[PDB]
């Protein structure tokens, strides 16, 4: 399957579920807003659960959802400053966040910062996708997917999260679509 334009969002055929693709290649359009997806909000609910019950300091306080129109305030306040350059290094031009999604949650601990602690975050790796979550900015497949490496971020995928996660590529190169930086 190769990636099909549908207007408000690009995305792929996968082996069960259709993958709606946000990335630096592939923006979402300014007007798609569906907020929170349900169902991977209750897997999430479930992923927090079992971490806390695997004792990890894991708030039930995460950030999810985030309009084109919030990603746009939140991508100028970083140009502002911090210059345009950390902006695109460490923010996401509007359309080009997967939280527009709302497929996408980064964890945060009650210590009220994103989950980095070591242990935690190979939990993720090896648990994720249980839930149907993947990893999705993974250590060293920054030129892939376009990103830093983030071990808090997570998305949904659904069924299909166990085989992605086995093969230990990003979903740029599992399904086979382009990522990269921004072509500008
Ligand atoms: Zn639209
Ligand atoms: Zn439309
Ligand atoms: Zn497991
Ligand atoms: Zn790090
Ligand atoms: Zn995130």
């Amino acid at each position: 399957a190769e990636v099909v334009n549908k207007g408000d969002y690009y995305s792929i055929q996968g082996k069960y579920d259709e993958i709606i693709v946000a990335n630096k290649h592939y923006p979402l359009s300014k007007d798609y807003n569906p907020g929170e997806n349900p169902t991977a909000k209750a897997e999430l609910v479930k992923l927090i659960k079992a971490m806390q019950e695997a004792g990890f300091p894991i708030s039930d306080h995460y950030s999810g959802f985030r309009s084109y129109e919030t990603q746009t305030k939140l991508y100028q306040d970083y140009v502002n400053q911090d210059g345009k350059e950390a902006a695109d290094r460490y923010s996401a031009r509007p359309g080009y966040s997967e939280h527009q999604t709302g497929l996408a949650f980064d964890v945060i601990g009650t210590d009220g910062d994103l989950v980095t602690e070591e242990k935690a975050a190979q939990w993720l790796l090896d648990h994720a996708a249980d839930y149907g979550f993947v990893v999705r900015y993974l250590k060293g497949k920054e030129k892939e997917t376009g990103y830093m490496a983030e071990e808090w971020h997570l998305r949904y995928v659904g069924k299909e999260a166990k085989e992605i996660a086995e093969s230990g590529l990003s979903l740029e190169e599992y399904y086979g679509f382009e990522g990269g930086d921004y072509v500008d």
